């Protein structure tokens, strides 16, 4: 943390935030959330990690140089350490970008590995060449080399997320999943695990081996897992809350900008809300379906009617303001809504439907009092519109993940936020192979406008494809985009170093102070 001159700390240092959700895991290579990144950055830390306004910069490596985009070396510092005061080398780099890799770990990001390129990912994920294949090697203890197939510009970029921050193999090895226990568990990052409860909450405390240490001012950070962002608001107004999670109630908010102006942080947000519909469940594997979906949604209902926190309409799933994209708005986001239901109706009556045999099916969404508000309004909507039926049906956030993963669903309330602020970070994740699709959506001809990006050394041609991908993935109707986010949290006076200004909103709790009051 970087405390202000003249600014007086108090004397107690401790911080409890809302984190939505109980976490799936603390494993880096089993988790996909924003929950489960919020406790990991604290914990692990990677050879880059974002600064205060969310740029990309020193992490575990202190200096880094790249070859033509595709031999990358990273200069590890000297006192980097785990939490057991042993040193973090490149040999735990190397170690766990192969179990990341690895089949055996199931990762849910597993695929991270294709979207940087890293030489011999695909076999690897495969099958056909054992982990220890992969493009990476330890030159020395303090120096991690990574070699990709393919010039990647914007590789460093990628480094910062959960699922390449190290592991520490001796943990993994001798405690297998109990490893992340508190008594087992191994960290690098700015702090250690004290305490976890399960639905209840996650203490961390200073982690004094930490080489930045000195700079840390918080001594110990509650995450809490509540999924009602009604209760988050109250817990925060009466004192226990300092910062509430990112999630706010429909009940609340228009009174909570009135009656506490500058708590209500409303910042831009690299996220996509909309509903991921199961592209390979009949009837949804038919585009007329989908697409009928999509159209008889009414956005301006959704976004300025029902919630209205200042999220914008989406017609796609990248967000327009991702930094590299150039997207083109489809000609049907500017009809109007009377047009979109005609053309829903039509397509309807073209796949079967009538009134005696109505499309009747389920809609899937996380424990929430915000996701469940929309799910209704959703619900009555395409009702109204469309004469579709559809059941509501809830299921905690680790379970819901997991549904989605099995592809035991008809349609469900999705989200998706940038990992790294570049398209490919949204549009990757619906490459058929892609160990993050979930909307199991597979189209040839959108795999190879993604693999034509990298193939040209143009940002210019690889913006018009991010754009051609996106209307590819429109035509299919592969999802339905409902809007574009914005960060909208409660944050109490007294906690500085919370800019607001990172678009991907990676908060490390080791940059945050509390003020006197």
């Amino acid at each position: 943390a970087d405390v202000p001159a003249g600014v007086q700390l108090a004397d107690k240092q401790t911080l409890v935030r809302n984190n939505g959700s109980e976490v799936q895991s603390l494993d880096p290579h089993k988790i996909e959330g924003v929950p489960e990144s919020n406790v990991s950055r604290d914990l692990f830390e990677g050879l880059l990690i974002s600064d205060v306004e969310g740029h990309p910069s020193p992490g575990v490596a202190e200096k880094w140089e790249n070859k033509d985009f595709k031999v990358w070396t990273f200069h590890l510092r000297e006192n980097a350490k785990w939490s057991d005061g042993t040193p973090v080398t490149a040999h735990d780099f190397v170690y766990s970008w192969q179990r990341l890799a690895d089949p055996n770990t199931a990762s849910p990001y597993a695929s991270y590995l294709q979207y940087g390129h890293i030489a011999n990912i695909d076999d690897i994920i495969a099958g056909k060449k054992p982990a220890t294949d992969l493009g990476v090697k330890a030159l020395d203890d303090h120096t991690f080399e990574v070699t990709l197939s393919e010039p990647v510009p914007y590789f460093y970029k990628l480094l910062v997320h959960p699922s390449v921050s190290p592991v520490p193999k001796s943990a993994v090895e001798k405690f297998g999943d109990k490893w992340t226990q508190p008594a087992n568990i191994v960290t690098n990052g700015a702090y250690k695990l004290k305490n976890w409860v399960v639905n209840e909450r996650i203490v961390l405390e200073r982690n004094p081996q930490y080489w930045d240490n000195a700079k840390t001012v918080i001594n110990q950070v509650t995450y809490l897992p509540i999924s009602s962002e009604v209760t988050d608001v109250n817990r925060y107004r009466s004192g226990e809350i300092d910062m509430t999670y990112n999630n706010m109630p429909i009940e609340l908010f228009q009174k909570l900008k009135k009656e506490i102006p500058n708590e209500v942080r409303v910042d831009p947000y690299l996220c996509t809300y909309y509903y991921e519909i199961n592209n390979q469940k009949a009837p949804f594997n038919d585009v007329r379906v989908r697409t009928a979906l999509k159209l008889a949604l009414d956005r301006d209902i959704i976004v300025n009617k029902v919630k209205n926190q200042g999220d914008l309409p989406a017609y796609s799933y990248t967000p327009p303001y991702t930094d590299g994209a150039k997207l083109v708005e489809p000609e049907w986001f500017k009809w109007s809504q009377q047009k979109r239901n005609e053309e829903a109706k039509k397509l309807l009556a073209e796949a079967g439907f009538t009134a005696d045999k109505p499309l009747t099916f389920d809609l899937l969404y996380n424990t929430s009092d915000l996701h469940k508000k929309l799910a209704i309004a959703v619900a009555s909507i395409w009702k109204k519109n469309l004469g579709v039926n559809v059941n509501l049906e809830n299921q905690e956030w680790k379970t819901f993940l997991d549904t989605r993963h099995q592809g035991t669903f008809d349609v469900a309330r999705a989200g998706w936020c940038a990992d790294y602020n570049e398209p490919t970070s949204f549009l990757n994740t619906m490459l058929s192979d892609s160990s993050n699709n979930t909307a199991h959506y597979k189209s040839p001809a959108f795999d190879k406008l993604i693999a034509d990006t990298l193939k040209v050394a143009d940002d210019t041609q690889r913006s018009e494809l991010y754009a051609k991908a996106e209307q590819q993935l429109d035509k299919d109707s592969a999802i339905v985009p409902v809007y574009y986010y914005v960060n909208a949290r409660l944050v109490k006076p007294w906690v500085g170093g919370y800019t607001g200004k990172d678009p991907l909103d990676n908060i490390y709790v080791k940059n945050l102070y509390i003020i006197k009051h």
